[PDB]
């Protein structure tokens, strides 16, 4: 029926910076060779695709974006062996080819096939399966998931479960397997320790999640939005704390707080002054501190390396350092297995034609993630 | 015939920066309630003591610098239960009082009681031993071994073994343990792994030293001063490069050399731009980059984030990560098991007469380390 063919299909195109995503009309090519052709069922709003929009992340414009989310192979292209027409699957921002050497690694996780340091908002083969208006558009993180049909190479894309609950799942494309495994992989949080997260949207939860599973004593949320507070506590915050109410510099008081500095700090906004105060502010010879947060394009932050000299551990990681298609699956199961819940993360739903909706819901503040549903 | 009493001994006192030390008399008071007076056998000269000179490292004048060192107990004070007159010591710049939450805790070494973050050149009572024309000087680190006698406290001081040669072993105080631990404990080296040393000096070497002992398949050495290379090539560098000898900057051409990025880059220099050249120079998603060189006081480095937010580790370290009394004498018996050398570290061995000789040795380029001898 669709196989082979062109495909025309609604989607929210981005033209330029700053400016409402537009609803229309989109042409789809057929998958070529290792490439998958998805049937899109939900897709979540992560921060990061209003960085586009914002300019923080600069990737090719006009564009599709959209890459956390879920959907239903409708065809397969020449050579594709691990998805088949029908699977449930989710995108991976962040591929995994399996030849790199970062595949590889026994740690590492940044594919060097990604399209994140240096975007061309491409297929791996370096051209475009969208048309709109007679113009080429650009892909993003080689998932453009805002749109009815996408097309994504292979080693951009996990089967899933055929069970699993598409309008929840799409959050282990992106949001809550990055703050998850920020904790539990990439900072490798202790028992009895004591964390602070800095940033309490769907990212930050799920690193307080992550936290929590990792059996800390206490973790302590700093929002300047205080009516994140609550939701941060019902996933596992013990404290939350507000920069603005104090008269001191944040670090000050959080170092009070854990009696001389925490054990595991995370920044998961995106602001320069935020990633240096979150090292500041774990102890000074064994404390780790991890950013998550994306920072706007091509800006320096200023520190002093005495915080490093004295013992302190500053990493970052993309997508919770999980080796994407390997571990998307195995987290779903996980899900399917209620080892972790999705639900606190879901505060609005709403079909996929008001995506403009849902964008003012996250930079207004009121939502965690609006899922959107095709 | 000492103990109880004043000694008046010789002593360099630095009385401002920027000038020649001063070899003249001092005064040495008797050890107090859990102090010990150490009669000096040999000092070694660390760039960290010349940083004194020149200002990079700010601490109070004037002084008795000199931490790298080894002698022989003369007294001790009420109290004392860990060394007795008459035994070999190593004095330590990092106390370990085995008390505080950085010495419970087992990674953790910059013991709380240090002299370093805010530095005030005193015993840990807030008071000074040393007299020089009827004027107080200052302690450094809580060593001031450029004396033939010195007052630590008795968590700056740990006992070696009895037959041990003090005019070698006085490295394990600093420059040797600093190296070899950022590598072997800092780091945690690879077998296998691709290492870029920056600072081909005392500590670098040791540094190398650390990495050809964890199993490094290639160590490259960067200098500025090419008459470097063949010791570090001796102590197990497998290729040096000098970044004046290259139209790129050296975090390219070391990318370049590595196939995309080495397994762990080392700052072992003290500037600002080597600290973020060393980050850089690591694979983006999985490299470790450890900062051991002291950067110029209050100064910050510049660096993108998007370094980190891509997977790789930074960190700093003082000692190498060894708990200071806890490691020196297991170290000093590593020695003398022939585990690890330390002649190639020694170019020469001056009277303590010729301290600022020494200095002119290490300045001018033409030594690793002088050994003063008392
Ligand atoms: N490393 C990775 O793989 C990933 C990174 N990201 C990045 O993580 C960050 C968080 O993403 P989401 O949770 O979706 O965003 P979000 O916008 O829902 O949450 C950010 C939170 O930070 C708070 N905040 C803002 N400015 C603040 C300040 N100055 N001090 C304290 N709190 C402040 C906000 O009130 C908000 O609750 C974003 O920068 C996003 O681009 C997201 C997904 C994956
Ligand atoms: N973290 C810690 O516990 C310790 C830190 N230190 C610090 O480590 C650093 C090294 O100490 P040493 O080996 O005693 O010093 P050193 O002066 O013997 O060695 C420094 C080396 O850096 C090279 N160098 C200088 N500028 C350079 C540049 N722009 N590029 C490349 N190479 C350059 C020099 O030619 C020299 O060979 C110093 O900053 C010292 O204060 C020393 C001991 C302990
Ligand atoms: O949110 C998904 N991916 C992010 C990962 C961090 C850099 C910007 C893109
Ligand atoms: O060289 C010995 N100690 C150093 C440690 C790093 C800060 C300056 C002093
Ligand atoms: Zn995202
Ligand atoms: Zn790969
Ligand atoms: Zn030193
Ligand atoms: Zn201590």
């Amino acid at each position: 029926s669709t196989a082979g063919k062109v495909i025309k299909c609604k989607a929210a195109v981005l033209w330029e910076e700053k400016k409402p995503f537009s609803i229309e009309e989109v042409e789809v090519a057929p998958p070529k060779a290792h490439e998958v052709r998805i049937k899109m069922v939900a897709t979540g709003i992560c921060r990061s695709d209003d960085h586009v929009v914002s300019g923080t992340l600069v990737t090719p414009l006009p564009v599709i974006a959209g890459h956390e989310a879920a959907g239903i192979v409708e065809s397969i292209g020449e050579g594709v062996t691990t998805v088949r027409p029908g699977d449930k699957v989710i995108p991976l921002g962040t591929p995994q080819c399996g030849k790199c050497r970062v595949c590889k690694h026994p740690e590492g996780n940044f594919c060097l096939k990604n399209d994140l340091s240096m975007p061309r908002g491409t297929m791996q083969d370096g051209t475009s399966r969208f048309t709109c208006r007679g113009k080429p558009i650009h892909h993003f993180l080689g998932t453009s998931t805002f749109s009815q049909y996408t097309v994504v190479d292979e080693i951009s894309v996990a089967k899933i479960d055929a069970a699993s609950p598409l309008e929840k799942v799409c959050l282990i494309g992106c949001g809550f397997s990055t703050g998850y495994g920020s904790a539990v992989k990439v900072a490798k949080v202790t028992q009895g320790s004591t964390c602070a997260v800095f940033g309490l949207g769907g990212v930050g939860l799920s690193v307080i999640m992550g936290c929590k599973a990792a059996g800390a004593a206490r973790i302590i949320g700093v929002d300047i939005n205080k009516d994140k507070f609550a939701k941060a506590k019902e996933v596992g915050a013990t404290e939350c704390v507000n920069p603005q109410d104090y008269k001191k510099p944040i670090q000050e008081v959080l170092t009070e707080m854990s009696n001389g500095g925490v054990d595991f700090s995370f920044e998961v906004i995106g602001r320069l002054d935020t990633m240096v105060t979150a090292l500041s502010c774990c102890q000074e010879a064994y404390g780790v501190s991890v950013i998550v947060g994306v920072p706007p394009d091509s800006q320096n932050l200023s520190m002093n390396p005495m915080l490093l000299l004295s013992g302190r551990t500053w990493k970052g990681a993309i997508f919770g350092g999980f080796k994407s298609k390997d571990s998307v699956p195995k987290l779903v199961a996980d899900f399917m297995a209620k080892k972790f819940a999705l639900d606190p993360l879901i505060t609005h739903v709403l079909p996929f034609e008001k995506i403009n909706e849902g964008f003012d819901l996250l930079r207004s503040g009121e939502s965690i993630r609006t899922i959107l549903t095709f």
